[PDB]
């Protein structure tokens, strides 16, 4: 039953795309990417695509390795926190610390995504 696995994992995501267009339209889609700092043509269509995945499989929250707040970028995710008067961690995983992430007023209701389908899907990194 491997097949009917990847089509209910497609399928979730889908569905988890179409919700959040709902909520962020072309106008409010590019606006939680430019917060992101992203600005993409291959953007809009992939805002609501790679959106809707890193909320579900991992977008980057607190670290406490170091108290820290992990700030990422594509292909290479930053995590600095302050631990000791003299000592911090960072850590270097392309992938951040998963959880939910930072999304404006309206993609901000996005909380069930994750619940229903979050398997360990792609993000901004090409
Ligand atoms: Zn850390």
């Amino acid at each position: 039953k491997l097949e009917k696995a990847l089509k209910a994992q497609n399928d979730l995501i889908w569905n988890i795309k179409d919700e959040l267009k709902k909520v962020c339209s072309t106008n409010d889609l590019k606006e939680l990417l430019i917060f992101n700092k992203q600005q993409v043509p291959s953007g809009e269509s992939a805002i609501l695509d790679r959106v809707a995945d890193g909320m579900v499989f991992g977008a980057l929250l607190p670290c406490e390795e170091c108290s820290g707040q992990l700030v990422f970028k594509s292909d290479a995710y930053y995590c600095t926190g302050d631990v000791t008067a003299w000592t911090k961690c960072m850590v270097k995983t392309q992938t951040p610390n998963r959880k939910e992430w930072v999304t404006p007023k309206e993609f901000r209701e996005i909380s069930y995504l994750k619940k229903l389908k979050v398997k360990k899907q792609d993000r901004i990194f090409p």
